[PDB]
């Protein structure tokens, strides 16, 4: 409830997914309500549904109420039970393990510029089959992992892997009626420089290959089309998904009665 999202689906059917890849384009997009509101985008890689759905998350977020700033951040987060009582942000309550500290888990990143310089935030996750542990790779680096002692559904692998963009309105329209930008505060038709994206749109199955799925497989979600979008723009060596927009205006208050 009053979260807006920009994302693609991949339902695999069983628990067998071994990880994921995502390579997302960073941006800082601007907050309606920075003291409430937040703009991320992440991969989320899921068991289970309802009580019993299984988080992974990993991205980057604008989040000034949480991390004091409006700077991007990788942020992680987990869930066991549907967000209802497990999971948390980063490191703030046990569950991921830091291993190696290259990388500082909150670390803000460089936005990109309009019409100019991109930079990206790639990220790499991958199950470990003797142990049922998922470990995180920033840029090829290893940071930690989740380990399979906090979940229950996705234990022995993922069923879902979804991609893509979100915000959180906390003035209450939903994500119908807040300027709060996803992406680059830019509809993805804008494309390459001007519109956010995220490519490497991979997943592993259980006998350790990478699955890379075509426009075809992937599930689109955008119900506030007016404000977040997304489309997939087939580039030269891979699928790109473009995502996000400008977010809507709000709703019209032309009455003036005395
Ligand atoms: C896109 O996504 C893919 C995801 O697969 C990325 O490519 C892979 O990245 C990971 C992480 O960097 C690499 O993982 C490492 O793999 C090595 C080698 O593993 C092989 O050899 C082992 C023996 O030396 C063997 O045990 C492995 O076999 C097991 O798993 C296979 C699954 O393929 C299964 O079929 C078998 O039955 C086995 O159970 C395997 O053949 C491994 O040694 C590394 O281990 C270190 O890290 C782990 C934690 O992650 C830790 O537990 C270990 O103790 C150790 O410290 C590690 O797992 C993988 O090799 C890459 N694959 C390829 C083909 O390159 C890719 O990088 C992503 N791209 C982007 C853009 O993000
Ligand atoms: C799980 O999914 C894989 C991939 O579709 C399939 O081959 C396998 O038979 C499925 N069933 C079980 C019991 O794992």
């Amino acid at each position: 409830t009053n979260h807006q999202y920009a994302v693609i689906a991949y339902f695999y059917g069983n628990a067998s997914l071994q990880g994921a890849n995502a390579t997302i384009n960073i941006w800082e997009p601007n907050l309606k309500n920075p003291n409430g509101d937040f703009s991320l985008t992440q991969i989320w890689i899921s068991a289970g549904s309802g009580s019993s759905l299984n988080t992974i998350e990993a991205g980057w977020q604008v989040y000034p109420g949480r991390t004091g700033d409006s700077q991007p951040r990788f942020f992680i987060y987990w869930t066991a039970d549907g967000y209802t009582s497990t999971g948390c942000y980063d490191l703030t309550c046990p569950g991921f393990v830091q291993t190696n500290n290259y990388y500082a888990i909150g670390m803000a990143l460089q936005p990109s510029v309009y019409g100019g310089q991109q930079y990206e935030l790639n990220e790499s996750i991958q199950r470990d089959p003797a142990t049922g542990n998922w470990w995180l790779y920033l840029w090829g680096t290893v940071v930690g992992y989740w380990p399979a002692s906090i979940y229950n559904s996705i234990t022995n692998g993922a069923d879902t892997v979804e991609w893509g963009g979100e915000i959180y309105d906390s003035s209450g329209t939903g994500g119908f009626h807040t300027t709060t930008q996803m992406g680059s505060g830019h509809f993805p038709t804008e494309g390459y420089g001007k519109a956010s994206y995220v490519r490497d749109l991979q997943c592993v199955d259980t006998y350790g290959n990478v699955i890379s799925p075509t426009a075809n497989s992937f599930q689109g979600i955008a119900p506030a089309p007016n404000c977040y979008n997304y489309q997939f723009q087939q580039g030269s060596s891979e699928l790109y998904l473009f995502y996000g927009g400008p977010g809507c205006q709000a709703i019209a208050h032309h009455h003036h009665h005395h």
